[PDB]
C-alpha cells in the first residue's frame, strides 16, 4: 500500500515531459468535466470476462470438430463467426454466445478508476454490462446506449455508449457487433450510434484504455480523424498497457497519425502478464496527479492556489464557507 | 385547433420545458429582417460576368452555378469583393429571434451566415457557443451551441469562410465533417423545430435523404414550420410527413395576405410561446390524466408532506 | 473556327477506329415528338392537385412531383400514366439515322423510348441493348445500346425506368453494372453528347465524376449544344474548363428559335460529310 | 467439379474468358513475395525481425510505418534492391495464356505475365496507371489492378502500403472501373489466390452488392495443400464463387504447389 504510494511518486518524478504534458491535460479534461474513456477489451479481460478467441475456437470446433492448428489472423476473428453464422443456423450462433456471456463477473479495479476520473461520458466495444455495474455501484448514472432506439431517447446528458452493441434485450447475436458481416454493414445499421461517438470525440478530450495499437477499432478511428482538417481536432490520448515498451518508430507513427501515447511500459517495470499492473500505473498516476499527491515543491503550491483563487480576484469579498468549495 | 397541431404544440412546448428544444432556422428570418437575399447576389453575379440580367426565373441548380462560374472565371478576389459590398450591412433583429430565443433552445441550428441570430442572442443576453468553422467545434465555451452550418463572415467576407457557390455543397461533408456531425447529433438527440424554410429548400430535403437512412422509429421526427401563403395542399402534407416531418402550417392557422410573412411567422410563433404556460386542459378526463400524470411517481413514497405538493405542481 | 475544326477532325478519326460513343439525350427523342417528361409532370400534378401548376417547373419538381403521385396514389396509378402516355408508336428523326450513320462503337442513351432500337435495326447493326441489370452478364455482343435509365421492354411500369426522385437518389445501389459499363465506356472511348443541355441533370452528373478523375487521364467528351440562344464566352469557358468541348449548332449555323431539327442536322451531318 | 470444366471450356470458345491472377502464380515462378519486403522493412524500421508470423494489417501497416517515418526515398530504395530482378515464367503462365482469355486481370506488379504474352506473341493492353486507361490501343487489356514497375521502381507507381489500399478508389478509379466492368461481362476464373485474401474479400463484397443472378459467379482456382473444408465450401459458393480444388482432384506434398497448379490447368485445356 504505502510502498506503492511512494513508488508512484518515485515514477512521476522521473517521468517524461511529454507524459507529464500528457497527465496534466488529463486531469485538467477531468477537471473540466471534458474528459471521456474509450475503453476496450483489455479493461473487461482484467475482469476475467471471455474473450472472443475463446468464442472463435468454440466456433472452429463446431464447423469442423477440432480446435485450428495455429493461431487466428485479425480476419479468422470475424470470419470463422460468419461461417458459422451462415452455414450453421442462428439459434446456434446465438446459443453458443448465450453460453458464453451469460456469467457474473465483478467490476475490477480500473473499472472504479476509470469512473474516479469523473468522465464526461464513456465509449466502450464491450458488450458487457460491467462498465454499467460499476457506474451503478458508484452513484453516477450514465444513459447506456448500446442500439439505435437509445440514441432518440436518452434520459441524462452523459451517455454509456456501447458502440458494438450489448447483450441488454437479448445474448442474440443481432444485438451485437461480432461477425464480418456486422463490421461491414456497421456504418449502416449503426448511423445515430456512430455520429454521437463522433461527435463525442470531436466535442471531448478522449482518452483510449484497454486497446493494441493494431486494434480495429483504433485504426477505423484514426482514418476517420485524417479526413478533419488538420489542427481542428484534439488529438485522443492513448493508453498502452503492452507488456513491452513501445518502439520509438511505432510511437512516432502512431502520434502523427493523431495519438497521445501514454506507454505503461516505459513508465513502470512489470511482468509480461502483469497486465493490472500496467493499467493500475498508469490509472493511479492520472488519479494521484488529481488528487494531488504529486505536488514535491514550493511555486508549485503558489500555482496551484493561484489557479484555485485568482477567478475570485474578480469578486470583492468572498464567505469562509465558499473557500471550502473553492478547494474542493 | 386541429387535433395534430396542438398535439404538436403540446410535444414542442414540453421539449421547451425539458431544455431539449433546437431551432433549425432558415433564411425566412434573416430575409425577415431585410437582410440580402441571395438571390440578389446571383443576380449581380450574373450581371458580372454576362453583362446583363437574366431574361427568365433562376432554377434551383442556377443559385449555386452562377456563383460557382463567377468564382471560376473572375477569380475570389472579386466573389469576396461583391460578398462584402452586399453583406457588409447592419439589420435590425426582426421579433421571430427575440420569440425563437424565447422559447430557451437547447440549441440553435441555421444556415444563415448572417449574426442576426448572434446579435438577438448578445441583446436578449443569451449565451450561445457559435460555431461557424471546423475549429470552433473542439474550442466550444460552452455545451449550448448557435450551430452555423453554412459558415458565417466573422472571420472576414470572403467565400471560404462560407457555403455559397455549387462547389461547397459539393464538397460539403468533406469540408465540414465536424460541423454535419455535430448537427447529424443535435438532431438525433434533441426535438426539431424547422422556422425559415420552404418545405422544397436544399438542406430541408438533405436532412430528410439522411433520415430515410435511420432505424425505422429510432429517431424524433421534426416540426417544420410552414409559413407560405397559400395553405399546404393534402398531398404535399402527406407526402412529407410520411418522409419524416410533422409540419405546422400558418397559413392554415390564420388568414394574412400573400406577403405578410412577419404575421405568419408571429401567429406560430406567439402561439408556440403563449402555450407554454397552457395545460391543454378543458374537459374533465384531461384533468385527471394531468393530476394523475404530477402525482403517480408520488405512489412509490408512503406519505408526501402536504408543503411538498405545491412544488409538484409548479 | 479554328477549334472547331479539330472537334470534327477528332470525332472522325475517332469513328474510323470504332472507337466513337454516342451519348444520346431527350433532345434527339424531342425530335420524332416522343412525350416529353413535362408532360408526365403535369398530368401527375393535375392527378394530384386536381389543377395545372400555372407556373414554372423547377428541377426538383420534375423528379419531386411523380415521387409525390407514386407515394400517395400508389405504383398501379403512376404505371397506369405511364402506360398511356408512352404507348405510342413514334417515327424515328434523321438525326437518329446520322448518329448511326457514324457508325459509333457504342450509344449511351438516357432515353426510355425504344426509338434507337427501331433505327438499329432499320439499318441492321445490331447492338446489344442493355437497361436492367440482368443485361449486362447476357450481352451476346460487345457493342452496346445502353440505356442507363431503362426502357418499358418489359412493361410499361415504374421500377423498369429511372423517373422519380427515388429513382435517381437510389440509382447507384439499383444500377452498380449498368453505370459502371457507362463509366467504362466513357473513360475508354471519345464521348459526344447530343440532346442534352449543359444544364441537365446527367451532363453535370458525368462532369461531377469526371472531377474524381486524375488530370489528363481521360479525352474530354464533345458536348453539342443545340440551344437556340448562342453560347456565352463565360459559360463557353467554364464548361470546356470542366472537361468538355462544346460544339455548339447556334454559332455554327444561323436559324429560328424554334426549329431544332437542323440545329442537330447542323452538327451531325457536318460530322457524316468530313467522314 | 464436372460443370466447372465445361462452363470455362464455353466461355473460352466463345472469347469471354478472363483470368485473374494472383501472387502465388508469380511466387511458383520464385518472384519476391511481399513477406520479405515486410521482413526488410521491419529490419530496417525495428532493427530486428519479428519472431511471430505477420498479420494481414502488419503486411500493409509497417510498409506504411517505413514509409512514413523512413521517407519515400529509402521505401523506393529498398523497392528497387528486391524487385529489380528477372525471373523465369513458370508453365502455368503458358497454361494460362494457352486457353486464350480475353482479358488479364492481375495484383501483380511484375512483368512475369506481360513477358508471357510478349513470348507467344498475343499482344495484349497493359494498363497499370491511370492514363493507360485512355491510351489503350485494343480491346483485349492486361489490367495491373495494383501497377507495375514498368514506369519505374517508385512506390507511386504501384499499390502496397495501407494508404494506397485505403485510397484505391480515389487514386484508381478509372482502373478499378475497368476491372469491374470485364468482371461483369466476362466469366472469371480465379488463379494464384486464398480464399481468405484481401482483393478477393474485396470483390466479394462488391459481389454482394449486386442484385442476384445479375452477375456470372466468378471460377476459383484454390491450390493450398489441405483439401477445403466442406463447411467452408458453402459458405464461399453462396458469396459468389465457384471454387475448384487442386488439393481435392489429387494426392499432393504439401511443398508442392507446381502439380497442384498444373493439375487443375492442363485439365482445363486438354477439357478445350
Amino acid at each position: 500500500s504505502k510502498r506503492y504510494g511512494e513508488k508512484l511518486k518515485e515514477v512521476f518524478l522521473m517521468l517524461d515531459n511529454n507524459v507529464v504534458e500528457c497527465i496534466k491535460e488529463i486531469t485538467e479534461s477531468s477537471r473540466n468535466g471534458k474528459l471521456v474513456f474509450f475503453v476496450g477489451a483489455g479493461v473487461s479481460t482484467l475482469s476475467d470476462y471471455p474473450q472472443w478467441w475463446r468464442l472463435v475456437d468454440k466456433y472452429h470446433e463446431e464447423l469442423y470438430g477440432s480446435p485450428k492448428k495455429g493461431n487466428y489472423s485479425s480476419d479468422e476473428y470475424l470470419r470463422i463467426p460468419q461461417i458459422f453464422y451462415n452455414v450453421k443456423g442462428e439459434m446456434a450462433f446465438d446459443g453458443i454466445l448465450k453460453d458464453f456471456f451469460q456469467v457474473d463477473k465483478p467490476t475490477n479495479p480500473i473499472h472504479d478508476k476509470i469512473l474516479a476520473m469523473n468522465p464526461a461520458h464513456v465509449i466502450t466495444t464491450n458488450y458487457d454490462n460491467l462498465i454499467d455495474t460499476a457506474c451503478w455501484k458508484r452513484g453516477k448514472y450514465f444513459s447506456v446506449i448500446s442500439a439505435e432506439e437509445d440514441v432518440a431517447n436518452a434520459t441524462s446528458s452523459r451517455y454509456l455508449l456501447k458502440v458494438h452493441g450489448d447483450f441488454r434485450k437479448g445474448f442474440k447475436g443481432e444485438n451485437v457487433v461480432l461477425k464480418e458481416d456486422d463490421y461491414l454493414n456497421y456504418d449502416q445499421n449503426y448511423p445515430l450510434i456512430s455520429n454521437l461517438m463522433k461527435t463525442i470525440i470531436a466535442t471531448h478530450t478522449i482518452v483510449f484504455i484497454g486497446y493494441g495499437l493494431g486494434d480495429y477499432n483504433i485504426n477505423m478511428l484514426l482514418n476517420w480523424v485524417r479526413k478533419l482538417q488538420k489542427d481542428s481536432f484534439h488529438k485522443p490520448f492513448f493508453i498502452r498497457t503492452d507488456p513491452s515498451p513501445i518502439e520509438n518508430e511505432t510511437l512516432i507513427y502512431y502520434e502523427n497519425k493523431g495519438l497521445r501515447i501514454i506507454d505503461a511500459a516505459s513508465l513502470i517495470d512489470s511482468n509480461e502478464y502483469d497486465y493490472l499492473e500496467r493499467y493500475s500505473a498508469v490509472m493511479d498516476l492520472l488519479i494521484e496527479s488529481q488528487e494531488n499527491k504529486f505536488i514535491t515543491k514550493d511555486d508549485e503550491v503558489i500555482d496551484y492556489i493561484y489557479g484555485k483563487i485568482s477567478p475570485l480576484f474578480a469578486l470583492q469579498y468572498i464567505r469562509k464557507i465558499d473557500l471550502k468549495h473553492v478547494f474542493e
